[PDB]
């Protein structure tokens, strides 16, 4: 069970970069042992190809190409009355094609998870009060920014504040 | 049966990691041991593989592709009345085809359980107490994020505060 | 695991080189020590190809190219009356042809996200206070312009105003 092993140790690299860059950016707001966060990393290991033709319509005259073209009328009125109209057509087309061979990537991150717990000092001396709304929006801002936030992915992002010891 | 051995080291591997992330989350807000954690997994070993084939509709006329088309006209009408309409129609297509081979990893999670349980101190000196319902929600979240909690996939988390001896 | 190790070392140079160039435009603006900024970055590392052919329509009469052409036309005129008019065509074309073959690069930007925190001294010896809009908006115009946003591309930034430690 070597690439089980393996593939362990490079989920834990993932994980630890992005935990000390939340850790640098909100250190200087906040102090510098006033912080913590944990990061949890699901890695997509897949082996995936895809291939891909596509085809841009022609229905509009106006955008199609031709190669050749047969069209033949008849048209016979006659009096002492009938009228024998008939058409032929055929059409001949060329059209255009794209193709795209994709080869995807092993080790891609589908989802993160980031947990920040901050800490009540608020003051000098006095007794520990929690902090202020807006401070609070800001330091989350920050983290989703430093995280990387993407909402179609479905990353989570939960801070609270609360008391340390 | 040494295949069987190797995978029960690595399914320990798996769950180790995760303890000791929900243990350092959790350590500063409670205590450094006042929390205990632990962890089962179930991986799937399975060998797979999966081929897909997609083609995209056509049945509407403005986003169809034709590579040839005949099409005749017959229309007699008669007096002294008969009307002998008649039409023909062939027609070709190119269509659009796309193609995905996945070979899938051996090793994935398939499903979590973790339990926890918190201790009772809540004072300084005096008689342990439960705690507040919105610090035991922080840890629930907290421990959640942690974990890696995914609805779909089957998660499960129990939480319990209890004293300890 | 070789491969996933070093495509995490080049992500940390792409954040590196980007990191200091907001820091270096933005130093003498409000000091050598008053600014911190943390950059995520997400690279593509798909292998992609692809092949386009396009052809330019020749509907209108104008703008064709014929190779051949074959054209009769046959009227009576009976009296004593029948009108058997009867005209068929056939028609050869030369068409515009384009084909551009792309093979894309391996490592370049998707999206990128950049989280700018800035100091409270705004005067020599009094109480720190707020910057001015007009200088917040400086500094944004001046970091974005630094760091290359692109809206289609789908960057995202944030910059916030808070004291120091």
């Amino acid at each position: 069970r070597d690439l089980n092993d393996a593939q362990l140790k490079f989920a834990n690299d993932v994980e630890s970069r992005i935990q000390r860059r939340i850790e640098a950016i909100l250190s200087p707001i906040v102090g510098n042992g006033n912080v913590h966060a944990q990061v949890t990393a699901q890695l997509d290991f897949a082996n995936k190809e895809q291939t891909e033709e596509h085809y841009s319509p022609n229905g509009d005259a106006s955008k199609a190409t031709l190669r050749s073209r047969q069209l033949n009328i008849s048209e016979q009125v006659g009096a002492g009355g009938p009228r024998s109209t008939q058409r032929n057509e055929t059409s001949n087309y060329e059209v255009d094609r794209t193709i795209r061979h994709t080869k995807m990537n092993v080790g891609d991150i589908e989802r993160l998870s980031v947990a920040v717990v901050v800490n009540y000092k608020t003051l000098a001396d006095g007794k520990p009060l929690p902090l202020t709304a807006d401070q609070m929006k800001q330091i989350e801002d920050l983290t989703r920014e430093a995280m990387g936030f993407s909402d179609k992915r479905g990353d989570t992002l939960n801070v609270v504040n609360s008391p340390f010891s």
